[PDB]
């Protein structure tokens, strides 16, 4: 037990001390590392619970029993006596950096979860070279350093959200007693795409920043890992090259998809082009019914874009559908336009006015499901159906990493490859929940495992989301459906309630329109397996209770538990009307 | 054990029905109940888990063993057979309208807690009464049916919240795109108020609506309770009767204490009055460091006005004091003025100018804990000094219900007075937290344990609050020198950062919003308190307060993955400790 952990533990760490709180021969080796400033992992053994025999089967390695114990690279150094003499004899430092290859740690991929590996590894002692490189976009569109969350998704696209969201603070003011009238005032798409991306540019610096005050190598190059061992790099001159690591992290994300028509990749754009486009996108057709699609058709409907949704089948496919289905009745209620059951066959008619700074014109031909025929014009064509990797250009097939049916890499629990040395991170890592909190959360972890003996794991059940849609949409655990197919209609009950947000009364907003219901499995003592509210600030109201269904909690536990007065989020600790009693859920 | 459960339950029950889900008998009789519409408890035996001990013992009160038996105020009416025979011959509705009493229930006082548990007894037959009362405030303001939090309470001041709110989204709506001018644009104040009042007046209808379809009369009149089950009652008309009920429930509320200082009944406020206020305030000062004295200083500063609070010694004695001094300083940096260590010593210098529509104007003079002295003029001067009941007015001395010092009910844990059929809830109840929430839960809960046989208790531990401060302060458990007081400094440890809203970045501060975590080295890292800072502060909170009642730990935190981008999302990675002394800004 403990022993296959000590083997695993010293050969993977850099520097790593065995200690004890206690002891002063400790501290006093603590004190010339910090000195020579030389970082470390430190594993004090009083403070564990297989402590004691820690200690005495460690003496395979070092042939000593006492503490302090220092390894370096999977080699005993020496005690506290042994580490001094080192450093009187100016040998300390050759020994410490002294490594069969360039680097312990090799990241391939600078964003969400790539970042956070490198630093967190870099804590330790291992040399780390984390490795960025964005590849331009059809039209040309390129960013900076820290992934797709920070310059193309999460980040950006909820500031949008947020201009959007107070156009309505704006209708609202006046039935509180402000004495503007909405009615006269305008948006400016470039004012605000200027604020957006000057924030962008303080996170970009930000993490050149980080890293190099973790002492953390940045190369902004295109990186392709052709052996186990060794990756090769091409610079920003074509200048290409060969570093070795140790251990290597792939965490290079995905990209949008396009469909295989006409005037696609010619003439349309998608998000990773939307949140610097120079010009208001005006009349846009946006294709797909992913959140991202019905997220994206939010904000520029509320910015005054005349703005259509072209939808396959149905809106966000393997969410819980009557929920899905309530947020796109809200944006058809609310200025958003649906061409239903419906895909497309894209002409030019106008270039784009580069210059001038205004769209172009497009003509998009498509048929309906039944036979019907589509046409209609418009200034910009926006494709969200999806994004995908390519590892090909990340790994060569020959160094034998295992891929899924979907282009994804195949890990085990604890996000190692087919290649011992190799694990992935992220939305590459397949079945995954494609998150950038869970990226962060796996490179973290995994950085510990691999240089600190730690031996958490990631735990990737019941993770909760949001759909920053015009009202929003918070969940956590199964949809309804999934639920009743796992145990059985006569298995699960639902309570469920309208309600209406108090800031709603005075601006005569909508009665019964926000919602919210709890999953339960009667034969469990009535546990929650699935939160759900659509309302005002739904990620702010979900968040606390994912600690609690991940805790188990039942509805007795929402019962018990008393409410905050005035609030939204305090309907859930009162729920009484069933599904299957019929009763209305209105307030 | 079961017995006593059983004894209690069929003498206080005004008409119940013992049953199985199973038995076409049983079901015989639930269809003739309803369709002469008698209300009634059900209790289902077969999902008791000792239903077959209680039918047992159910014989030594009825001779027989089986299901159904049926029962009013105590006395057994008969099973299957008996019920039909009386339902064919007419005699069924005159059996359940027997009662020693005017009423199987009577709750003297019609707000958040006496309206909830009147509802709830009437839903299982309970012929009941709701008394509710509003005595004008000094300068006469009245208000309708509903109780303190409807009317003058948490809901119209989080209207007035969100109205002070909007001016920030104003601002921010430039740095976004938006096109408009903040520094063109000001607040009316009658209009608000208005709307304000207008939603209050569908609340007022609603409850009445609400009372009539359950069944239960309402009495707009004040009651005095002059012996355990005799209720003295005075009409609009000043008319005096008496009524009687066999449970009693007391849920009066409080109202704002003034200080005893010349000028102040005469020439000031308080929140009784500033809801309906027909003129601005305008120059206003604020007496008090509550809650109430925050929040609403808080939301004037916002529409304009020029507020100073003069402060006895701290903000919010009572909460965490780290988190009271932050919610302060935010304040003071965005328009209100603080007077502090001062108490007031109100002379008169304008008559209030009822046609126009304007505030008058007043003369504060007051001193310094060191003995300097105050004087400033202000054209409203609010009293925020706490608030108290005044039971003396509703409960002859004789009748024995004990209070506590400060003058509140002392109940046992099941609300429960010294006299046995009277019960206390609500800010009444001594000890407990004064908060709407908890006395909506309490009287529901007691209406199930009188007249539906139901054992659950109302559980007042960790009860989380929101402080509605221009920056919200939302709060669940201990706060942070309180553990320290309980357990000592050694085995308390503090996680805690700074965060930044994603809202905040592009309308331009970094590190004001504060949130941290109280917990217990030796109890496996137990979460005793959440804190936070920040906008929505109470949507933040909520969902946390159904982990701590379940014991969570700082593990259970960190296994729980963000939702991003979220401020609440900060509480799932927390890692800085006080100890380590290293900075928590970002
Ligand atoms: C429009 C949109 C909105 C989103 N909104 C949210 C949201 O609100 N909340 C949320 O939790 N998630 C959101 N997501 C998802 C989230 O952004 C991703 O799950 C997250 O970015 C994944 O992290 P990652 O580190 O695996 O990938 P990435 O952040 O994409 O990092 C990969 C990086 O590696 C680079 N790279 C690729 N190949 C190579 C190579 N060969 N050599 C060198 N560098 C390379 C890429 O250029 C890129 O910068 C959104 C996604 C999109 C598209
Ligand atoms: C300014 C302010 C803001 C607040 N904000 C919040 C908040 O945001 N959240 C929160 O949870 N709590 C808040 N509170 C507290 C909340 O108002 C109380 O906790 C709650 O109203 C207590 O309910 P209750 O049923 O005990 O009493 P009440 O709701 O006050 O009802 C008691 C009723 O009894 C009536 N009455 C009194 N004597 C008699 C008599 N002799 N005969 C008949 N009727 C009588 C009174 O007129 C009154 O209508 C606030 C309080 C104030 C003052
Ligand atoms: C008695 O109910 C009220 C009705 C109206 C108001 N005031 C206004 O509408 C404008 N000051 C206040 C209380």
């Amino acid at each position: 037990g403990t022993s296959q952990w000590l083997r695993k533990t010293v050969d993977s760490a850099a520097v790593i001390l065995f200690s004890k709180t206690t002891c002063p021969y400790c501290k006093k080796v603590k004190d010339v590392l910090a000195e020579a400033k030389i970082k470390h992992a430190t594993i004090e053994l009083d403070q564990l619970s297989n402590g004691s025999a820690i200690q005495k089967c460690l003496a395979s390695f070092s042939k000593i029993e006492t503490v302090p114990q220092m390894f370096v690279r999977g080699k005993f150094i020496g005690d506290s006596q042994t580490v001094l003499k080192y450093y009187s004899n100016d040998e300390l430092a050759g020994i410490v950096n002294e490594s069969k290859y360039d680097y312990d740690l090799i990241v391939i991929g600078g964003g969400s979860g790539g970042l956070a590996a490198g630093k967190e590894a870099a804590k330790y002692g291992a040399k780390t070279a984390v490795l960025d490189y964005v590849e331009p976009t059809p039209i040309g569109t390129t960013w900076g350093l820290g992934g797709t969350c920070v310059n193309v998704g999460c980040i950006p696209k909820k500031l949008m959200h947020q201009a959007g969201l107070l156009s309505h603070a704006l209708e609202d003011a006046e039935h509180f007693g402000w004495s503007l009238d909405r009615s006269k005032i305008s948006h400016n798409w470039s004012t605000m795409v200027e604020g957006v991306q000057s924030h962008i540019g303080s996170l970009n610096w930000g993490y050149k920043v980080a890293l190099r005050d973790n002492q953390v190598t940045y190369l902004n190059a295109k990186g392709r890992l052709i052996s186990p061992h060794e990756v090769q790099i091409t610079d920003k001159n074509q200048k290409v090259s060969t570093i070795t690591g140790n251990k290597i992290i792939l965490a290079t994300g995905e990209r949008p998809k396009y469909p295989e028509i006409p005037g696609a990749v010619e003439y349309g754009i998608t998000s990773d082009d939307l949140f610097s486009l120079p010009y208001f996108p005006g009349k846009t057709l946006v294709i797909g019914a992913s959140y991202v699609a019905l997220e994206c058709a939010g904000f520029l409907a509320s910015l005054g874009g005349d703005v259509t949704v072209m939808v396959r089948s149905i809106l966000l496919r393997g969410f819980d559908q009557q929920m899905a289905e309530k947020v796109g009745d809200y944006m058809e209620n609310h200025g958003v336009k649906f061409a239903k059951l419906c895909v497309p066959d894209i002409k030019q008619l106008k270039v784009v006015d580069t210059e001038n700074n205004k769209p172009g014109l497009l003509l998009v031909k498509g048929h309906y499901t039944d036979g019907k025929k589509f046409e209609e014009e418009f200034e910009t064509v926006i494709f969200a159906v999806g994004r995908e990797p390519q590892l090909s250009k990340v790994l060569c097939e020959t160094v034998g990493v295992k891929l899924d049916k979907n282009g994804r890499v195949v890990c085990t629990d604890d996000e190692q490859t087919t290649v011992s040395n190799v694990y992935a991170i992220g939305d590459i890592n397949a079945g995954k929940p494609q998150l950038t909190p869970v990226a962060i959360q796996a490179g973290r972890y995994l950085a510990r495992r691999l240089f600190a003996g730690a031996t958490e794991l990631t735990d990737y059940s019941n993770v909760a989301t949001t759909v920053f849609t015009p009202l929003e949409y918070g969940a956590c655990g199964l949809s309804e459906e999934d639920a009743i197919e796992k145990y059985g209609d006569k298995d699960i009950e639902v309570y469920h309630s309208n309600f209406k947000p108090l800031e709603w009364t005075v601006a005569h907003r909508e009665d019964n329109v926000c919602y919210m219901k709890l999953v339960c499995r009667k034969s469990d003592n009535m546990r929650v397996l699935g939160l759900h509210v659509l309302g005002p600030n739904a990620g702010e109201i979900t968040q606390g209770y994912a600690v609690a269904i991940k805790m188990g909690a039942t509805k007795a536990d929402f019962d018990r538990t008393i409410g905050i007065h005035p609030t939204c989020s305090e309907t859930f600790t009162t729920l009484h009307v069933t599904k299957k009693s019929g009763v209305s859920p209105i307030v």
